[PDB]
This record gives C-alpha cells, sequence and structure tokens, in this order.
C-alpha cells in the first residue's frame, strides 16, 4: 500500500511515504484500517466508518486520562486531576461533533441500504470505547469520593463553595476538590450530550421519535444513565436542602 | 447613562459614546436592558440574564428567517429557502452554546439562592422566542408540504434523492426540495438539541436526573416535541417501507 | 401584547406581553433595540444587527467577569479567579460563533448594498465591547503579576508545573496560579481566534485575501495583538530555555 | 480479548474482542496504531498522537468527498456536489477541534520534553492528509470552473444571486452553482480557520507571537494560502465593482 487508489490524475491519496511524521504517529497502520475502496458497498460507507473510528479514538483517550485522574486523586494531587477531567471533556466533545456529522450528512436512504446488508448483529453495545468508559467510571467516582472523605468534606460543601456569595469556611484543598467536582460534572454532561445526540440521530435514521406517540426502548432508557450518578443525586439533594 | 459603574480605575465600562457603530445597532438601548449593577442581588445574576437575552435575540432572528422561508417556498424559490433554513440552524446553535454556558459555569448554589427570591412565577413557558417559534412552525411546514404537492412529489422521494446510489428519476426541482428537507431536518435536530441540553442543565440545577430512578415531568415530555413532526414521521415511514 | 410586525397572516406574529419571565429579564427593553421592520433597508439587515448585538452582550459580560477576577486575584482567591476566566472564555466563544455566522450566511452582495445605505463612518473600532475589553486587560494582567510576585514565584515555575512529569517544587498556591495562567491563556487564544475569524470574514466580503499576492493593513496587524503579551513572551522564554 | 494495558486493578483495563461491530469497522486494526503503553516516553504522548490521528482520519475523508464532488460537477450534478462540500466542511471542523484540544490541554513543558525525545526531522509538512488536500484542490477548482463555463455564467453573476434583493436573471442551474460556490467558500474558510488555530497553538508552545514586536516565518506566510484563491479574487472584484 502506497495509495488507496489505482486510477487518477492528481486524485491519488498518496501515503506510506516513510516520513518520520508518519512513523511517530503509526499513521500507515491507522490508515490501513479503512475499508479499501475496492470493497466498498456504498459511497457513504467510508464516512460511516471514519466517524466511528474518530469516536473510538477519542473514547480510548478519555479512558487513558481517567486512569491518570484516579492516580492524582489517590495521591491528593487535586490540581492535576482537574486537568485530566478537562482534557477528557474536550475529547468527549469530539465524539459529539462526530455523531452530529452523521445526523447532518448521512442520508437515511444510504444507511438503510447499508444496514440491509450488515451482519444484522453489529451493535454499538459491543463498542470497546463505550464498555471501557462505563467500567472505569466506578473506580473514578470511588477515587473522588475517598478524596472528599479524607479531607473531611461533604459533597454539599464542595457544591456550595462554587458560589462566590457562600460564606462558609474554605481551604485550598476544599476549593480544589470543588474544581474537580465541577470538571467531573462537565464531563458527565458531555457524555449525556453524546447519548442525546446519538438518540436524535437514531430517530432520524430508524424512526421512533417519541413526540409522535431497532430496540429503541432500551436505547432511550440507557440514554439517561450518567457516568457519575452520585453527582446528580447530590444536585437533587441540594435542591431539597436549600430550596424554597 | 455613560457607564454601568461609578467607582473604578480603568475598570469602567464606557458606553453611549454617540458613535455611528452604536447608533446603527441601537446598542445603547440594548445595553440599557442589563440589570444595573446597583440592583444586582447576586454576582451571578448578570450572567444568568445575558444568556437569556442572547437566546431571545437568536430566537427572534430564527422567527424572522422562517417567515422569509415561507415566502420563498410559496413562490417556488427553493434555493433561497435553503439558505434561510441554514441560517436559522446557525442561530439555533447559538442558543445551544448559550444554555451550555449555564450548565458549565452557573453554580447550582447561586441559582438556588437567586431562585429563592424570584417571583416564584418566572417560567420559560412565557418566553416570546419559544412561543413564537412554536406558532410559526405550522405555517412553515404547511408551506413546505404544499411545495412538495405542487411538484407532484412524495416525501419518500425527496428523502431517497439524498442518496447518490438511488437510481430513480430526478429533476432540478426535486433535488432542490431535497436540500430544503435536509436543511429543515437539521434545524429541527438543533432545536431538539437545545431542549436536551436545557434538560441536562435543569437536572444539574434542580435535580431530577432520570437515571437515578420544578415541574420536571411535563418538561421531559415537552423536550421531545419536534418543530416538524411530519419529517420525523417520514423518517419512520422510510424505515418500515425500505428496511429488512 | 406588542408586536415586531404588523400586516400578517396572524400565525406569523411576534409578541411582548408582561409576564414575570419578561419582567425579570428586561426582555421588552432588549427587543426594543431591534430595527423596526417598517424601517429596514434590506431583508438581511436584522441578521446583521443581531449578530453584533449578541457579540456585544457577550463582551460586556466578559468585562464583568474579568472585573470579578481582578477582585479575586487581589485577595489571593486563586480558585475563584479560575472560574471567572473560564466563564470569560466560554463567552468569548459565543462571539466567535456570532462572527462565523456572518461568514457562512451573509451574502457579499447584500453586504455591499447594505454598506452603501449605511453611514460611511460607522466602524467596529468604536465597539464598546471591544474597547473596554482592551482597557480592562491591563489591570487584569497587573493583578495576576502582583499575585505571582507576592507568592515569590517565577513565571517559568508556574509554566513547568502544568506538566505531570515536572519534578521541581510545588505548593498549593503555585499550582493554583498555574491553573489561573492556563485559563488566562485560553481566554487570550479565544480572543485571537475571534480576530482571526473576523479577518476571514472581512476577506470574503471586502476582498483583500493576502494569498492573492478598506483599512485592511491595520486590521491584519491589529489581529495579532494579544490581551496578555507577557504570557506569550513567557512561552517564548521557555522554548529558548528548554527546547534548543 | 486483547488489552492496551497489562498490570492493573482489572476494572482499569481496555479490551479488543471480535464482535461484528469491531469486524465491520476494522476497529482492532485502528487501535493497533496506538503507541503501546510499555513504550511511551511521556504520559502526554498518547494525547499528542490521538489528536493527530483524529485529524488525519478527517482529512482522508475530506479528500474522498472532494473526489466525489469532482465527479458530480463533471456530470452537472450540482445539488449532489453541494452535499459533498458541506460534508467536507463538517469534517474540516473536526480538525479545528482537534488542534484546539492541544492548545487548551497540552502543557508547553510536556511538549518541550517530548520534542527532545522525538526525531528532530518529523514535520507536519509531511502530513498525507494535508498534502493530498492541497493536491486535490486543483482538480476541484477546475471542475467547478468548467461547470460554470459550460453554463455560460459569470462568477460575478453567481455571487450576486446569493442576495435575495438581486434582480438580475436566475436559472435553476445558476442558483445551484451559487449554492456550490457558497459551500466551497465555507470549506476554504474552515481550512483557513484550521491554519489560524494551528498558528495560535504553535505560538503557545514554541513561542513566536508576532505582537511581541522554529521555521516560523514560512508557517505564517503559508497560513494565508487559500484552497480556492479564485473565489477570494472574485470576492475582491465584486468589492471594486459595487462598493466604491
Ligand atoms: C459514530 C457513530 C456511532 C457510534 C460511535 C455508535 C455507538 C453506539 C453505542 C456506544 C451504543 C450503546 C449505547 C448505549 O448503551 O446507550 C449504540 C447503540 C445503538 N446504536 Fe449507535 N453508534 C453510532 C452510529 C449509529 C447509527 C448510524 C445507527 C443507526 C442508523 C445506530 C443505531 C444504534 C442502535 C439502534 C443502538 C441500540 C440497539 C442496538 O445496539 O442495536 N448507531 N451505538
Ligand atoms: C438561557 C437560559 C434559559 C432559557 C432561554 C430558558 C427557556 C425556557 C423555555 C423556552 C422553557 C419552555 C420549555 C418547553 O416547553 O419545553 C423553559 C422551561 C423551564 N425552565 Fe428554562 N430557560 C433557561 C434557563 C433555565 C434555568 C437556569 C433553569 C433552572 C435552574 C430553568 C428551569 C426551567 C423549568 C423548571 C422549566 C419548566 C417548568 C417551568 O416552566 O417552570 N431554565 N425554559
Ligand atoms: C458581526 C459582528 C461584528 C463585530 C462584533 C465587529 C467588530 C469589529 C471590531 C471590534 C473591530 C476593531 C478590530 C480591532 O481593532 O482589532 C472591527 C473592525 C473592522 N470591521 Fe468588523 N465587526 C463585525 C462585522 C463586520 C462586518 C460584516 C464587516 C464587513 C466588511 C466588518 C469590517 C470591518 C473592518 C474593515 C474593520 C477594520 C476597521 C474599519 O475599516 O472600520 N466587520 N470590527
Ligand atoms: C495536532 C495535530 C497537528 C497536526 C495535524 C499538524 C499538522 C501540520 C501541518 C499539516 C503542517 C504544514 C502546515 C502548512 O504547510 O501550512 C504543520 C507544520 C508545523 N507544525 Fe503542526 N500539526 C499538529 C500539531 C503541532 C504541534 C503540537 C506543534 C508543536 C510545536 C506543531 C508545530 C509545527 C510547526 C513549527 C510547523 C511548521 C513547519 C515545521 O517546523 O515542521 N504542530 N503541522
Ligand atoms: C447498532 C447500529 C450500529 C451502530 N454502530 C455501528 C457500527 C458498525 C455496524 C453497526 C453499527 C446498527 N446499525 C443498528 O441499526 O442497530
Ligand atoms: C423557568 C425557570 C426560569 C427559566 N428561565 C427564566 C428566566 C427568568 C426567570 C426565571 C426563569 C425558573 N427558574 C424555574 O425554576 O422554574
Ligand atoms: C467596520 C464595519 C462595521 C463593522 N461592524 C459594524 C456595525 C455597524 C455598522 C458598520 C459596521 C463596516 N461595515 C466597514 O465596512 O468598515
Ligand atoms: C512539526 C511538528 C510536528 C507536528 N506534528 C507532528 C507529529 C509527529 C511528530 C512531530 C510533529 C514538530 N513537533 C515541530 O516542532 O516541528
Amino acid at each position: 500500500s502506497l495509495n488507496p487508489d489505482e486510477p487518477n490524475a492528481l486524485l491519488s491519496y498518496d501515503f506510506d511515504r516513510g516520513s518520520n511524521y508518519e512513523n511517530v504517529l503509526h499513521l500507515t497502520d491507522a490508515l490501513g484500517a479503512l475499508v479499501p475502496e475496492s470493497e466498498t458497498e456504498h459511497p457513504d460507507q467510508r464516512f460511516f466508518q471514519v466517524t466511528h473510528l474518530i469516536t473510538e479514538y477519542a473514547w480510548v483517550q478519555v479512558h487513558y486520562e481517567l486512569r491518570r485522574a484516579i492516580g492524582h486523586l489517590d495521591e491528593d494531587r487535586y490540581h492535576q486531576a482537574v486537568r485530566m477531567f478537562d482534557r477528557a471533556t474536550g475529547l468527549s466533545e469530539v465524539t459529539v461533533q462526530a455523531v452530529r456529522l452523521l445526523t447532518d450528512h448521512l442520508p437515511q436512504h444510504s444507511l438503510l441500504m447499508m444496514r440491509n446488508a450488515l451482519p444484522e448483529d453489529a451493535t454499538g453495545l459491543d463498542s470497546p470505547g463505550y464498555r471501557n468508559l462505563r467500567r472505569v467510571a466506578r473506580p473514578v467516582w470511588k477515587a473522588y469520593e475517598q478524596a472528599v472523605e479524607r479531607a473531611g468534606l461533604s459533597l454539599q460543601d464542595v457544591i456550595a463553595q462554587q458560589d462566590d456569595g457562600y460564606d462558609g469556611p474554605r481551604s485550598g484543598g476544599s476549593q480544589s476538590l470543588a474544581l474537580v467536582r465541577e470538571a467531573m460534572l462537565r464531563l458527565d454532561g458531555s457524555v449525556l450530550g453524546w447519548k442525546q445526540h446519538h438518540l436524535i440521530m437514531v430517530w432520524s435514521q430508524l424512526g421512533g421519535q417519541p413526540g409522535l406517540r431497532r430496540s429503541l426502548a432500551t436505547l432511550e432508557a440507557r440514554s439517561q444513565l450518567a457516568l457519575f450518578p452520585e453527582l446528580w443525586r447530590a444536585a437533587e439533594d441540594a435542591y431539597w436542602l436549600l430550596g424554597t
């Protein structure tokens, strides 16, 4: 492979040129995964494939950075945990962009023709990025919870410390764990956003949009499972404890 | 008003300077709507206010452009309708950014303190942008539907024509109405996205995140009402007619 | 209930009508600034105005948050200053989205016709939002620099501590000042981004693209001034110190 | 099931295991390109690699869609070409998000340490994605220009018809070529955007910010070359023709 074409003018996609850019990145191995253009069953199949691969790359990186967050949290390196969660959120937002590409540009008619030939078994439930992100979420939450325990703080404390008008006592440690909580909440909101945009996409490709009233019922229910349910519970606590 | 301050160094927000930039835009009238800083009950109130105003400005512009789309559709100016829907989508994406600003940076504790003093009657159900966008959606859909009728096309036709591999007959008119449908679908997906991001925001401020299992039940149901339900019905039709 | 348009098919109206949602937001004042439809030179005039207004609301709010950041830095409330800079950054990203709206949807031919009917002397150099943002950048930088001095820290020390591999000394205060630094650099990068997208927009409307070899030469040179030039200087010193 | 990491607490593993979802996507091949954890110089190396890989997947897909656009333009399938350019634009926006990820989260100090352990001759000038995109821009522009000729149209005619106020002649083919033009200009603006954000990123890592008065001078001059310089020339001619 020096190219994924054979006929052309300047239309040839030249790659595998031995540059150290390609060597450092292992770009030829990555480009090797694309369905060769001699085996595409549809002009839109590549687009379908590439958006999945971009997502899976972002999700494996999210996993990696969450493992680092656990290390930082277990060693009280709270400022360094913050950066890991912020980076994970940025990567999650790429997966959102990627599924919205399908919503905006994948023709339902192409998808139905393609799907009418799939192994009728290819389900995103088997996605490694998704399964592993779900697994690592429990250790991640445990590490944050124990850090809050060791500091002698309650979740209501770190939540309240985000408000400049809140007058209770603070330390450098409690405000750092506040920043961590806020960054974890933003990551979780971004993953929930992915689930909601993936839903909108599915309604536009397989039907089932609920305003009118293919295992859509389980999908709609799974689409509201948070990464960190304890953060959302704490939000609900604050409403009941502080509201009027 | 030459300023929204009184004490300062270079910290003064100088405005109302008579420039023709300000005159053309009526910027002094717009800046006049901000709660004066002598009457703010909380440092986060301005942020709350400004994100609403940005949204309402985008929604009134969406309304304006949809009225233009109706004109173009009623006169068979399909290429010009496309641009109106594309512009409306871009504006809708601003409202999404704006509600995600609250999710990411509005402290729940500030909101609860602020809300603990609101007229306990200020509901987004009274939003002019939202109500008027809901009203105009029916005329908008009617105008598109009649245009498809006059051309002698079915919705399944315009949907199928988005796929390059589809072999049925096309005209310039049918592919133009295909582009219009696609742009309308993207607008509707963006408004559904707003409703979903507004939901995530509310779960993070008032609780009620459904994975754990304040009129949240009606909100969750209204959050799946589409602007153009007939487009989503047609997506469901295509699944049943073309799938295996 | 008022009305931004008069002779219509009734379902194509917009309304302004005294609810508490509108009262709390001063919404009727804000919508009052829109150019009346009885007075529009061109159908694209509303769009032109609204993207400016959205931008100006974002910039006035940026200023308000930078003032709060100055207050936090002067009192050594470093964690609280971080949140202010991050909020400013997200507001800045709304201005980027607003100017790209014009790049993507404002027809050059409507801009040229509108520029003829428009006061020849109206210029964005008179933006209150842009002008006050440049004025407030000086005290913001001073407050950060003073806070770093009081802590007895080196700006190069602050930069190095963002790296997990860095082995030198860390306190809680130095790592907090590190997070402030990074948040400040993200804000400045966002504003540079605005300047760059505004340039791309001007090239597509008034011509002047530099690769082809009306106050353009100043605009390009102005487009490279940072809000916090010292942070970019500090980035240059670190390269000579560690990358040669 | 394989594993991108070995000695762990079991819930912190990543897996690769033969489902049809993985088979259809060639996912195991694609994840194989990630640098093994046993071989990473620095914890920020994975992040560095993944943002490049995501970018390169996006660019190879852009190329594939531009090839399709050439095919559509050569056969006068103008509506179909529009969809290809819009898809390319959204893919380009993923590359922008990917490089801003480095601007916002890659520590300069890790980049300098990593740049030392890295082959001194590796350069983005050898990007297959970037290189093929520049090569394919020439036939893309030719196909568009030829299509406009065959229609007997003026590029200024095509520009004017984007305006709803324009009164001159319009056919279905001229307005289709107008939509193609606008989609092409949005793509080029997106790529200019990438170049500008890449510059901002380089300034924050290698120094070199131009407002402070290592192949920087070429990079800045390269950052202003468009993919379709004729469209920007055409924008300049329209200003002299109509804005003086
Ligand atoms: C970037 C593209 C996509 C990615 C990364 C992706 C990923 C996923 C993931 C992770 C799940 C498990 C979701 C959960 O448990 O909440 C899932 C399920 C599902 N996906 Fe997607 N998906 C993509 C595109 C699509 C498309 C284009 C369709 C159909 C047109 C689709 C249809 C479904 C359905 C019906 C389910 C649930 C039932 C089932 O597993 O078959 N997905 N997908
Ligand atoms: C940019 C900011 C916001 C905008 C433009 C906005 C707008 C709206 C709109 C249009 C509705 C009607 C929704 C529907 O029928 O589906 C609504 C309802 C609602 N909003 Fe939001 N909202 C904003 C922020 C908030 C915040 C910060 C909260 C609470 C923390 C909130 C709580 C609610 C609730 C509970 C409802 C439904 C029940 C009710 O009307 O009280 N909103 N809002
Ligand atoms: C959409 C909202 C817009 C905003 C908020 C805005 C704001 C600004 C600002 C703040 C400046 C000063 C730049 C600096 O000093 O670095 C400026 C200058 C300039 N703007 Fe924009 N602008 C907008 C749209 C436009 C449009 C549509 C044009 C169309 C030609 C334009 C053309 C120019 C030019 C040529 C300058 C350079 C100085 C001058 O000739 O007045 N701007 N604008
Ligand atoms: C994140 C993904 C990145 C991609 C996809 C990428 C791609 C590229 C491309 C395509 C060029 C050629 C530009 C042109 O010819 O106009 C280039 C040049 C360059 N890149 Fe980036 N780049 C990335 C990250 C970085 C980073 C982190 C640095 C850090 C210093 C960097 C530094 C440079 C420099 C200095 C040049 C100019 C020529 C040279 O010295 O090699 N790039 N890069
Ligand atoms: C689950 C979904 C699918 C989602 N992502 C996929 C990737 C490769 C193959 C198939 C898929 C599949 N098209 C479905 O309709 O269920
Ligand atoms: C409906 C929501 C509200 C939403 N947007 C608002 C604007 C101004 C005043 C109040 C609101 C309100 N805070 C609530 O909790 O119901
Ligand atoms: C500076 C620019 C302008 C930019 N923003 C504006 C707002 C209102 C009136 C004019 C403007 C103006 N159109 C120009 O061509 O110089
Ligand atoms: C050109 C740039 C580089 C940019 N992208 C890369 C990918 C792999 C290795 C190196 C690079 C490189 N770091 C440099 O400083 O020149």
